């Protein structure tokens, strides 16, 4: 199957030019726990961004430009990308926009952050049928000590 | 010799307890690397917000109240602080506010990150008159993919 795994702010801006302007180690911690042992699908921009491959998932680059690292697998297509990770149970899109957008129609789950903090953006998560998602998991936490921003985790599945 | 080192966001706003609304692991590095193998002095709120000693330094908590943890050292006043390291060549208060305005006259040097993020705050670094410092290191960085902002590291000392 094929989930989802996005931090959204306000209006659903998933990144900038930049890093995002928030410190939120429980989205971190939550972005862990639901991507460990599965393979994770990301674009370039988010490869980039993460620094290095994620410990202990099958790292998965889908890309029409390549073979930069040798520690993660380089696709070219969704199709391809599909496969690159096999017969899995679950499949994780971890973003950015344009690997969403084409993910998402194949899509029977999402994982959302959503953040309170606003910030004008560059990309932006795909507009989806809230009517066409069914929210089985949602819990709401203030700023704190170590988390700039209050988030609310939540987990929709595909009706 | 004390020193401070602080991050301050536009207006000298720094933190009161909430984690800061920004994402500098280039700050990091620098409080790391002019921190280690130093005594560190700082508040109830900046420890909580760390959470768990820092590695390869001498951790001091200027706090009025409790000892929580045996692997830091728990004073309560500003001569208890000082002492509690006997003599070392330089003694970094790393903060909050209170902290910084009881070390400030003590203080011959400063490292300073300045954040280009408009942020709102109750709470300010303690009011420097330049004529009594002097800029003697200075350098600017552009946000990228890493860091969600700019930042100017400096170093100014008491003349
Ligand atoms: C820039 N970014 C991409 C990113 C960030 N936050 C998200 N958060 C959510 N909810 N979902 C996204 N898809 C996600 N993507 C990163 C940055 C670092 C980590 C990483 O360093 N996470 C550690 C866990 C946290 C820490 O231990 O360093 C990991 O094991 O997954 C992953 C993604
Ligand atoms: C919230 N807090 C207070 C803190 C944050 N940055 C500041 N930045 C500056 N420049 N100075 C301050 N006094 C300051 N202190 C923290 C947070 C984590 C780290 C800690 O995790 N530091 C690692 C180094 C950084 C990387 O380990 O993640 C340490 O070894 O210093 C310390 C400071
Ligand atoms: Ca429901
Ligand atoms: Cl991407
Ligand atoms: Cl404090």
């Amino acid at each position: 199957m094929i989930s989802l795994i996005a931090a959204l702010a306000v209006d659903r801006v998933i990144g900038m030019e930049n890093a995002m302007p928030w410190n939120l180690p429980a989205d971190l911690a939550w972005f862990k726990r639901n991507t460990l042992d599965k393979p994770v699908i990301m674009g370039r921009h988010t490869w980039e961004s993460i620094g290095r491959p994620l410990p202990g998932r099958k790292n998965i680059i889908l890309s029409s430009q390549p073979g930069t690292d040798d520690r993660v697998t380089w696709v070219k297509s969704v199709d391809e990308a599909i496969a690159a990770c096999g017969d899995v149970p679950e499949i994780m899109v971890i973003g950015g926009g344009r690997v969403y957008e084409q993910f998402l129609p194949k899509a029977q789950k999402l994982y959302l952050t959503h953040i309170d903090a606003e910030v004008e953006g560059d990309t932006h998560f795909p507009d989806y049928e809230p009517d066409d998602w069914e929210s089985v998991f949602s819990e709401f936490h203030d700023a704190d000590a170590q988390n700039s921003h209050s988030y609310c985790f939540k987990i929709l599945e595909r009706r």
